[PDB]
């Protein structure tokens, strides 16, 4: 069973091919600090049996936050909390990783269970187009603003390494800053950073290159992309192949294949495995390693997409909110006798 | 669905009829203190959705421990750890309870994953019969020894209340001290505490009475019993009915119906729900409230035994070692929309 066979990335060996997908908990302090909520939530899933845990979207500067309760990494005073989080993930059995983030024109909304309405922050983006009705008009970035945010990504990554995280993922998806540079639905610039495909990829590729130079080759660097935006005349799978080629040449280890989130009024053909063909096409047509994600909920499903060569890694989100010990029971269901804490041996 | 209907016991209201059965983790310090292991293990299950958590067997004196890594409650310096444990169970959503324990002739063994062999402690019991080959011969208790242990139960209970626990269970089952007084297989005394049924019940009934006097009527008192020992000429279901009648008259709130553990060489007809008839017979023939336990693993199973009038409460052990969020998903499967932490709302 490939699902419970070790995976080599960079200098590491993950004990299996399951990972916890990044999932915002909206439970940090007002200064972006780790709380008791995170120190229970994450190590529960590490005991649950994933080889790799990708911690939720973490903001590289305060205006990069999705909400006033997002995690942050813009300050040296975030280091004690983040270091404690990574340490507890590791001791529960998993490799700790983290996603680095800037919300862009979608920054500064309320929590999902408090209505989720825009709070009127002075948000930034490529072009002055609001995300939707009620949303603030983003301020277009000049070249000095781009450089500032780029430096924040480079410093954010060094600080993640100092805290003990061994996988770094760049969030270039779901309509947030770098995703909004890629799609023509949000980017209508007429300078060097808009118009052509090459122009639209420019700022996202500069961020990737600069972070790669500060992360040693032993530790993997991931990128998450929306493979398509589902909108007519928007970002396509073919664009994703061109972008993946350029990431491969810069030394990116793996492309994490998601979709959607750029615009709001689009039809999405939701079904088990609906994003797997995007992971399959990059891996087979470019030769870059991939992560598959999107309504993956059973052991046999995840095993089969690996056997088909569609991805190297399987990412799980929602199933782990309602069933954190899924990977231990999945192993048993595929005829592998799982490694469990000795305290729970009579439970299996 | 009775399974997710509130239950009134004493002065409390449990939000549902599921409880976490007591399960030794062998992860305390050498002084019986709470550790990081317990502070992750227990609140995980409280978020998982049980109305009541019964913390593992906790030793009322050091010679009462099953292992050198059992929890203890013999000292005021156990209070800070126990208080922190109860507080974290409560804040994750469950009523915190605790089982009080004395291992008897089965005291002082190694952990299950370190071989489980006797360490040669100076153990006590009713009669000088070893549990099995290799085991130390217990020293028979005199009346002063009985009184000492009885006081330890009374003080143990006051200390549990000071820590914030709201349900107290007495462990009079599984071949440990008070269970071994009940069965003729371990008790062959010829004084006032052996021979007849009434004699064999005497020390166990004295413990129950004394603890009941220090626990206020608003807080429930439980007793766990082996309803049978499965051995020819041993403790029977009929004996259990007589014993339950006497517990009812003393003000005991509920009888927790288990079986076995007194002797080792007995045939046990293991199957889903094999201990439910014992809970059913006490509840219907005596009118004392009951807890059912033993290979209960599905929502429909637990609902049906409640509909039949076989018990008031359902206790879950092994299913919660491998699936701690079972009760949230069980609710959904019975058509009740569960109460979940807002962070996990999109998972359901
Ligand atoms: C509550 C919640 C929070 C999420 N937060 C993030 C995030 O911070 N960053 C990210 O890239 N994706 C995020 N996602 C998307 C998931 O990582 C995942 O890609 C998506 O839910 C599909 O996988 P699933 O069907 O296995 O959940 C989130 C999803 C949910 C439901
Ligand atoms: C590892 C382990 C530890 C246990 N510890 C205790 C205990 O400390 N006290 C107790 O009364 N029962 C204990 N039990 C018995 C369980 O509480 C339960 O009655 C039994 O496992 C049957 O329920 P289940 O089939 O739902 O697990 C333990 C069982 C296991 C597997």
């Amino acid at each position: 069973a490939l699902l419970f066979t070790p995976l080599e990335l960079g200098g590491l060996r993950l004990k299996n091919r399951l990972a916890m997908s990044p999932m915002d908990q909206y439970s940090a302090t007002l200064e972006g600090e780790v709380t008791d909520w995170h120190l229970l939530h994450y190590p529960t899933r590490a005991l649950g049996g994933v080889g790799l845990i990708l911690v939720e979207a973490t903001a590289v500067e305060p205006l990069g936050r999705t909400s006033p309760y997002d995690l942050g990494i813009w300050s040296e005073d975030h280091l004690p909390g983040l270091k404690e989080l990574a340490r507890r993930i590791r001791e529960a059995g998993a490799v700790p990783g983290i996603q680095l983030h800037h919300a862009g024109r979608k920054a500064g909304t309320a929590r999902p269970w408090e209505g989720g309405k825009p709070l009127g922050w002075r948000v930034v983006g490529p072009s002055p187009i609001p995300f939707d009705e009620g949303y603030p008009v983003p301020e277009p970035l000049d070249e000095a603003g781009m450089e500032r945010i780029l430096q924040a990504f480079v410093e954010g990554a060094r600080r993640a390494l100092r805290a003990g995280f061994q996988v770094i993922e760049l969030h270039m998806a779901h309509g947030y800053l770098l995703s909004s540079f890629l799609s023509p639905l949000s980017n209508q610039r007429t300078d060097a950073y808009g118009g052509s495909l090459e122009n639209r990829m420019r700022f996202p590729l500069q961020v990737a290159q600069a972070v790669r130079e500060v992360v040693p080759r032993e530790l993997p660097l991931f990128v998450r992309v929306s493979a398509t935006d589902w909108g007519e005349g928007g970002w396509s799978l073919e664009d994703t192949l061109a972008f993946a080629r350029r990431l491969k040449e810069l030394g990116v280890d793996l492309l994490d294949c998601s979709s959607g989130g750029v615009v709001l009024r689009v039809r999405i053909p939701l079904a088990p495995g609906f994003q797997v063909p995007f992971a399959d096409a990059v891996r087979k047509r470019v030769g870059l390693r991939t992560g598959a994600v999107g309504l993956i909920t059973t052991p046999e499903q995840a095993e089969t997409l690996l056997q088909a060569g569609s991805a190297d890694l399987v990412l799980l989100g929602r199933v782990l909110l309602r069933d954190p010990y899924f990977p231990l029971r999945a192993a048993k269901a595929l005829g592998v006798a799982p490694e469990v804490p000795p305290q729970y041996q009579r439970g299996f």
